[PDB]
């Protein structure tokens, strides 16, 4: 046939037909479609804008450049991530602020299938859009796919906590592009009226800032989160932001007069003088020898003023707002292998003690935020359960993983659900044949792991098993009919409760079956602990 | 009596007086009047602005820069073509979007002459307005004569052929000038309601362009092409111009990441950066050695879709767009001397064989567009006449002469006459005593020959014989006349026919008169050769 | 003890609450309350801008930068006028378009309480708002008292004399300053409709200029001028301002193509290139060697056409435009000390002889603009009155203090008293004991003396005599009363005369009382020299 050409606002695009195995309708695939105006130059830390038309037809057939990060680690996530057979080397850039989609939609005549934006996680200093390919997706679940891309660090995140430079550039890129797909989606199949947006980790973090955003509103009609919401701390910078501002302007060789100056300074810099003082500032590894207090992770979500009017916290008390349906989720061991790897954990061992614990608990600090005169007590309610050193460790990376995800997680449902919108849990027990090989065996339901059945890697990737594959098979349902209808819920699949009062949840695994309270012990113990 | 102050829409402007041998009333001149914003900067690769409007009497007493090009090459060729005694050196600078205006009217009375705007030539790569003195065509035929610039080479043409760069800049400059003299030129005694205007070489080129661009709609009555039409293939680019934007990015220390990042990159290159860039791609210079079918010979026109919408070939095939009286004209010996020494031709013996021909007309390939498989029947069909090895050099300089000017300026001719517009066509051979000391005397109508009659260089310079100056006289009579009514015509001068479909054309030179079917020969065997 | 929380136009502002001693309600003070965006970049050289409106609650608590200068210079001026005990150290940055706000009303009500708008001095090379504390002058006449901050030195004068750098760019701030006055002030207490302009020496010149132009009319309805008018040569640049601008890109190392690439170019420079530059310049001390006619003494106001049409003799000539309550004043010993100490005047010797004089006359050229063939009628006018080696020095002094202050002050008085507008005049003659240890106890009313009664230091500094206290008492007394009807007068105060016919003005100081015809001996015999 002949390559497909949709027209977009701003101009025609061209992109490719890709047919998957069995399937006979084959998907239209667009490469790079700029959602923005390259933040280059001036435009650096300031909102993303229109993007300029262009004449003829565009070429959306290369795979575009991901945000300037650390080159190593990004990659390195990419491999780790990808649910393709090959790892697509990818160049960085400032000029990333481009979307992927996948329509599995006959263009030839009108078609509005729900549409799904996926947000990309990577603690939003690494990451890219196309690790993840939508072509099982799409085909499978006959739906559109839209893998999105914004701005990471210290160019998407920078703030000098006044006028300046608000920050949250990247989540203001998450909405420009989607209010691109309010105004372009048809044009590929796509519903504009049934957005459902959806990410992991950060991209979790992403969906569930949105969610409580007013910018973000009439955008998307569904969300869902894995592994990360805006209670998990470590992404979300509450206080005084300025610190940070100067170290960053310092480290970069720049003056902190004010705060005008700074940003001007900085505006200055090469993207490489930038990407040179984010490999200064370390920050995805953990500092262990120093000050925990001091210990900066990353430049994350702030409450900027135009994003977020106040902290989160604060804004899921309130129901004021508008309200869609919410899919919030964890894996069984959310730190059970990747994170801990990525930021080099002591845990060479492979055994803890209650004191060495401790001493890590506490320079785990910028991860959990738990002080240390609290250290002891919740040292205690987890690892003094036996006395073996190793079962010690494995409780210790429960420890972290609760307080990271499973309590946020659990807190965020429960609110959403509380303010009288549609709510969901699951939780994820399944280790992927996908795994790194460096990954134990015994790790199962680690960070990342349901990304291999939300995105069909059984079926671009080889090896999976007849159950791999099956249980890819029902997350892409569910995941799909939840995008339909605001319910995961249809004909052939377990049921799956909504989490009203009962707080009955899904337990997605070799054995898929409902459960109730998730995490309902923990949630009780650290809302103390933290109520010091 | 008191220099002449004209007040203009951005405010006064300063000129001065200057009597003409003969003449009573002096004319007003004013050097450098800005027509745009300076184009530096961010400014650069963009279209030409407004100019911001002073506040007293500006001095347009002092002739402006010549935009960034070569030194010596652009030097060279004003001294070359200067009608002026006394070749005026100038200045580059990237601030060099002004223009020249020589009024004969009493400006303290309302005057409402035909105006006739000047694009000067050079490739596209080097020229300058101040090379060309007005001060006899505006006396002698009572005219207002504009002299304008425009940004050429990388400045005024860089394209990576998406909407981060669309180029033609250059071209836009141009109709942002005759914008200029549109809401000015009435203020200098002007009739802006008859703007003619006209060109020579890559000015030709230019008033081909835009008669057929529908931005220039409205700016201009009549259109005069000397030497140079837009089917002069040499300087429009068709096809993909991404490799030469890539190419010109490295050489100038680029990235080639993306579009968007390469005119980011240029844009911080300082003009001096930049202008070593240029003479690095050796631009006007022939290559030798290599692959022809990848020598860039420049950086041309291209297929913006907002100065041209689709090449010349497909836009002068419709007539549903507005028309004028288009005089269209070429010179006895195009290739006779100027070109061919300017880009270095290995013809230092004077003659030429039948294969080496065959290799030259092949190493012109960025000139002819020749395929390497056509070369044996075109060689042969020119220089097979006979065996005279210098009969065979001189028939092998109207080969290319034909090529790249003879066949395009009667098939656009043609193209016009056809679309029901009033066409003209003439045929200047002669040998004007200015001529470089080093261009054989046996060379007669080589490029740019004209260029001194119709600026009277024969009333500037000495040693003019009565029969020069008045074959002068008489051109810028018919260069007038056209002016006015559109037809050259006039008491006291030759009969020049319409060209028609009896093809008639005037013959320009010691005796001026009438012919018929001009290069219908050539045009015949061209179109045929390269239909393959 | 809340700290007081203003909302303004771009936002809400908190400041601090500060008790004077003998005075219950506290004075709300805030600091650094920007009224421009920051003139970073590419507003370098161009009109101030609206300032960006901020999301919370900014801190107005800490002191701003002072613009760009000469920090030693700066420094030690800030510590010769600062009216408080202790100098407060500032911080050099091109973000400096802030100010400060002193308010005495209870903001917890409405109040439209008199605002006094303060323009610092320094030869608009140098000065800061900070320098000058409004707590006492707010506390004691309950008014609103305003110190705002311009672009000083090159950022803010530097003209090409066209309309690529117009050049008063700092005059601008102050028109920006006062804008944001009448769109906030009300916030604060004060009263829009009452506003009152006065400064110091370049300030005064700031004030006089303001006066005249058509861009600051209705933004103050009352003007204090203290020793500096529009007529003060120095400060005002008459003539071709395109050499200095040229002489500056230079030594900035920039190339002086034209005006638009010098603009371009210093624009690219960094601030602490430019201030580099300001120091090889060396602006404020005077030229020993070399032509007196060529030291440029600094970069001041000049004749743009957008704040000033023409020369303030020009301008001060006619009446057709809007007048108000104008004060003019000056100190009995304008060149008593302080300025020749800061210009390093070869007065070394404590004597001056008739020919030395002459000769210090001549290279004090950029100061008094007196031509060599005046300077011998001049010198004997003045020093041919005894023979007394140091009386000559002293009288010479009196030359000097005449030419820059005396005469200019008494002309404008006169000029705005014939144009019909309210004028009063004094004659500041008082040591304050504040004054520089290195300043000779014989010195009596030098300049800037003034400012100590003005700004009430007997009641922030130590040391103040029952004298002293009382003499700022009348003269903080006299200001607001002026500030409040546009009379000086009031009860409990010595009658101050209106500047009419009778010229009658009033002498400050131990002996507060009325005289006549002030250095109306002096400016008829300038009169003269100066008509050559
Ligand atoms: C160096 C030069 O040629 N520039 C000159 C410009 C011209 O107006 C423009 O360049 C276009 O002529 O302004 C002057 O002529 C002028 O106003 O007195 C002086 C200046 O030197
Ligand atoms: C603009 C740019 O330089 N990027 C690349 C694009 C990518 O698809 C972009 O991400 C979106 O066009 O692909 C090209 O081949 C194309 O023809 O457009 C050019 C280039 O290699
Ligand atoms: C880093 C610094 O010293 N700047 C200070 C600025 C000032 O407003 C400006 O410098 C003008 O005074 O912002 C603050 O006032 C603020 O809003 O909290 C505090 C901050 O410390
Ligand atoms: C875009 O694709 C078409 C064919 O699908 C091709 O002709 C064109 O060159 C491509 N554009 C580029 C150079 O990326
Ligand atoms: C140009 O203008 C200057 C001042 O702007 C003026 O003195 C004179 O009339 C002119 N000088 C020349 C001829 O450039
Ligand atoms: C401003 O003052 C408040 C107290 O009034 C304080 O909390 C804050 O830290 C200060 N500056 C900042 C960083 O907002």
């Amino acid at each position: 046939s002949s390559p497909p050409v949709v027209d977009t606002v701003h101009g025609k695009v061209l992109g490719k037909f890709v047919s998957l195995e069995g399937f006979a309708q084959p998907v239209a695939i667009f490469l790079g479609i700029p959602f923005a105006k390259p933040p280059l130059g001036p435009l650096r830390f300031t909102p993303p804008q229109p993007a300029e038309p262009w004449s003829f037809v565009k070429n959306a057939t290369s795979y575009p450049p991901m945000c300037t990060q650390d080159p190593k680690a990004g990659q390195l996530l990419s491999e780790l991530f990808t649910n393709r057979k090959e790892n697509i080397p990818l160049k960085l850039s400032e000029d990333c602020l481009y979307l992927n989609i996948y329509t599995p939609a006959d263009l030839t005549k009108k078609n509005r299938l729900p549409v799904m934006v996926w947000i990309h996680g990577g603690g939003l200093m690494v990451g890219a859009a196309s690790t993840y390919d939508g072509l099982a997706l799409a085909a499978h679940e006959n739906v559109v796919v839209v893998t999105i891309q914004y701005r990471l660090g210290i160019w998407g995140f920078f703030s000098t906590g006044d006028e300046h430079s608000r920050g949250n550039w990247g989540h203001l890129d998450q909405v420009a592009a989607l209010r691109w797909v309010q105004d372009n989606i048809a044009s590929f199949g796509g519903n504009p009226g049934s957005v459902t947006i959806f990410g992991e980790s950060a991209g979790g973090e992403s969906v569930s800032v949105l969610v409580l955003s007013p910018l973000a509103k009439n955008l998307f009609h569904r969300a869902i989160s894995e592994s990360g919401v805006a209670l998990t701390s470590v992404l979300v910078k509450k206080g005084d932001v300025k610190p940070l501002a100067e170290q960053i302007a310092i480290t970069a060789g720049c003056k902190t007069t004010t705060s005008a100056v700074m940003v001007h300074c900085l505006r200055q810099k090469t993207e490489e003088e930038l990407l040179e003082t984010t490999l200064k500032m370390k920050f995805l590894s953990l500092d262990l020898q120093g000050d925990p207090r001091e210990s900066q992770p990353l430049l994350g979500t702030v409450i900027d003023g135009m994003l977020l009017l106040k902290t989160p916290e604060e804004l899921q008390a309130e129901r004021n707002f508008h309200t869609v349906p919410y899919m919030v989720g964890i894996n069984k061991q959310e730190f059970g292998w990747l994170i801990p790897m990525l930021m080099s954990y002591p845990l060479s061992e492979g055994q803890l003690d209650q004191k060495t614990a401790m001493s890590l608990l506490w320079k785990s600090y910028p991860l959990v935020c738990i002080a240390k005169e609290l250290i002891p007590e919740a040292t205690e309610k987890y690892l003094g359960g036996t006395d073996d050193t190793v079962k010690k460790k494995d409780l210790f990376l429960d420890l972290i993983a609760d307080v990271m995800f499973g309590v946020p997680s659990v807190i965020v449902a429960r609110n959403h659900r509380d303010a009288g919108a549609p709510t969901y849990m699951y939780e994820f027990q399944y280790r992927p044949s996908f795994s790194s090989d460096m990954k134990p065996k015994t790790v199962i339901g680690d960070h990342g792991d349901e990304l291999f059945s939300v995105f069909g890697a059984p079926f671009l990737k080889e090896g999976a098993s007849e159950e791999e594959i099956r249980l890819s098979k029902m997350v892409m349902k569910f995941w799909a009919n939840f995008a339909r209808n605001g319910n995961p819920n249809g004909e052939g699949l377990p049921h799956w409760p909504e989490y009203n009062q009962k707080e009955g949840y899904l337990q997605i695994g070799a054995n898929t079956q409902a459960a109730q309270k998730l995490k309902d012990k923990e949630v009780a113990f650290w809302t103390n602990l933290f109520a010091k």
